[PDB]
């Protein structure tokens, strides 16, 4: 069930597909990064075309949308990486297996494109070249995270099973939210950039 | 997608089912473990129906086929736990980010056991407060596997000069394996939950 979006991949099941600049999409995309990232140089967008991490990521939000008893469980946020990191991502997704880590060992993902534009997330390459991605995110029903949890903390320690989706530092007005389960987040676009 | 011989669940996502000795499916699962734990004696053995999990697994499995073409990829393999791991096990399965360091490791990841004798030791069934011990029946998704090492977080790449394509798991023994160890959610369902006593 591939998005309408995609382009046609040959009969394969994973490509990186390069934005044509000037187009709705390159243009949206472009938009939610130079909100916060306005003083950067953008090299190129690429939309990551993955089926199988598509596929596992759907099942993870339909599941979530019946157990939530309701849609409105999806963010979209960026997260920065190094480039080796990179090709990991584009095929395999977010690892929390793989900087600080004060709200849990999840994978952090951050509201604005300027947190995940420090160096110390998006390393600038032996040319300059940093990376970021646009992710679409199950953040779901939150709370406050802390440092040690390797699981979202239960909703009512009562039902200790019953988990929040995600955590995050502030649930009045978030700024990062941190997943602990692989299928929890696709990562939709790649941005390359430099200072 | 759900299998058509579980119990309805009324529109419930998760239900436990306890099976009847001389049914088949009883027997199977007490060979299988008497085959090398003789010694102990079963309490129960239920069957785990978790609607979700079973979804997540299945479309796992389905890519491991269309990638591998014509590999078993799936075993029936065994996991000893403790009582307190029980309840999060039968809702959520195998974390990785919760396993112990094993004895012999060959990775950070979920192990899983060929033998029942190895789960059923007290390092890994630990008995509970009443005696009980508890072990999981597993479909695995071992897939092509090699032999593992303690440093892993992921299976290791076929191929040194492309790190991205993934052994599916590792072994301690590419010719007699004895244990699997995986490194990724929903790459195991928990399948019946034995409940056994010396
Ligand atoms: O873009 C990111 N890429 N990798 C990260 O690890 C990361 C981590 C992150 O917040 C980490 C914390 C800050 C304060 C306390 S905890 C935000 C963004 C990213």
């Amino acid at each position: 069930n591939l998005p309408e979006h995609w382009t046609d991949m040959n009969h394969q099941l994973f490509c990186m597909v390069q934005l044509e600049p000037g187009q709705s999409e390159y243009n949206t995309i472009k938009d939610k990064f130079t909100r916060t990232c306005s003083s950067y140089a953008i090299e190129k967008i690429e939309r990551i075309q993955n089926a199988f991490l598509w596929q596992s990521y759907q099942v993870k939000k339909r599941q979530m949308d019946i157990k939530n008893d309701h849609k409105n469980n999806e963010r979209l946020l960026f997260h920065g990486t190094d480039a080796d990191s990179v090709p990991y991502v584009n095929q395999h997704g977010f690892n929390r297996s793989c900087n600080a880590v004060s709200y849990g060992k999840g994978t952090y993902f951050a509201v604005d494109a300027s947190y995940s534009a420090k160096d110390t997330y998006s390393k600038p390459d032996s040319n300059g070249r940093k990376h970021m991605y646009v992710v679409r995110v199950l953040t779901g029903v939150f709370t406050k995270g802390r440092a040690g949890l390797v699981t979202p903390p239960p909703k009512n320690p009562h039902n200790p099973t019953d988990l929040f989706d995600s955590v995050t530092n502030n649930t009045r007005s978030p700024k990062l939210f941190v997943v602990f389960f692989d299928n929890q987040a696709y990562p939709e676009y790649l941005i390359t950039f430099t200072a």
